[PDB]
């Protein structure tokens, strides 16, 4: 049971900017989804000292880059907060208005694409070298969630039935043909480094197989 969304429309217009807009310093979507989980870890951390019982649904708070060569997936996963139904169809989008708004007139006004983490909306970064981004998600007292977008207007909002997560987010980048160097462990171990080095979990780079 797929149910098909259309972004409003200053989001559609945000994700086209972002896939149309001449950019090169396209690595900084590593740096915003990071900053993404951390700030999810932060909050369930928080909430778990007047409810420890939110931890039911595991203790470990902590970062796991996966990339895939295979499936040409470089995939963020966190056990942070997650996200309910609601945020991915109304919440987040309704917030993400205003910052989309004050982050287009920032860059009329002369800003640059790698500031987008300061508007909120730092999450479509990852369509700088993303084609499709599926987005598999568990909060506490709600379902699992597979959001998905190709942008194009509209994303997509199912049950998910795959390997269930206690708590927390994946985010997978379904990489475009021409960024595969962010699936590379000594580019990934540079951006890391240079972005996200005071991050306060464990970031565990996996190593590829193949
Ligand atoms: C300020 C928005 C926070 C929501 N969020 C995002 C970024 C995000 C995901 C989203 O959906 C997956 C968004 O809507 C499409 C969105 O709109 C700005 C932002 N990552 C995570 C994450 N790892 N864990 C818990 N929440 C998250």
């Amino acid at each position: 049971e797929v149910e098909t969304f259309a972004f409003q429309a200053e989001i559609a217009q945000l994700m086209s900017l972002i896939i149309n807009t001449f950019y090169s310093n396209k690595e900084i979507f590593l740096r915003e989804l990071i900053s993404n989980s951390s700030d999810a870890l932060d909050k369930i951390r928080y909430e778990s000292l007047t409810d420890p019982s939110k931890l039911d649904s595991g203790k470990e708070l902590h970062i796991n880059l996966i990339p895939n060569k295979q499936d040409r997936t470089l995939t963020i996963v966190d056990t942070g907060i997650g996200m309910t139904k609601a945020d991915l169809i109304n919440n987040l989008g309704t917030i993400a208005k205003s910052g989309t708004k004050a982050f287009m007139e920032a860059l009329q006004a002369g800003a640059d694409i790698s500031m987008i983490g300061q508007f909120g909306v730092g999450f479509y970064s990852a369509y700088l070298v993303a084609e499709k981004v599926t987005v598999i998600t568990k909060h506490n007292d709600d379902e699992q969630y597979a959001w998905e977008s190709s942008a194009g207007g509209s994303f997509t909002v199912r049950t998910d039935t795959g390997e269930p997560m206690g708590r927390g987010t994946k985010v997978i980048l379904h990489l475009k043909e021409d960024q595969t160097e962010y699936l590379e462990e000594r580019r990934i171990k540079e951006i890391v480094k240079k972005h996200s080095q005071f991050i306060g979990y464990p970031i565990t780079l996996f190593v590829e197989k193949e």
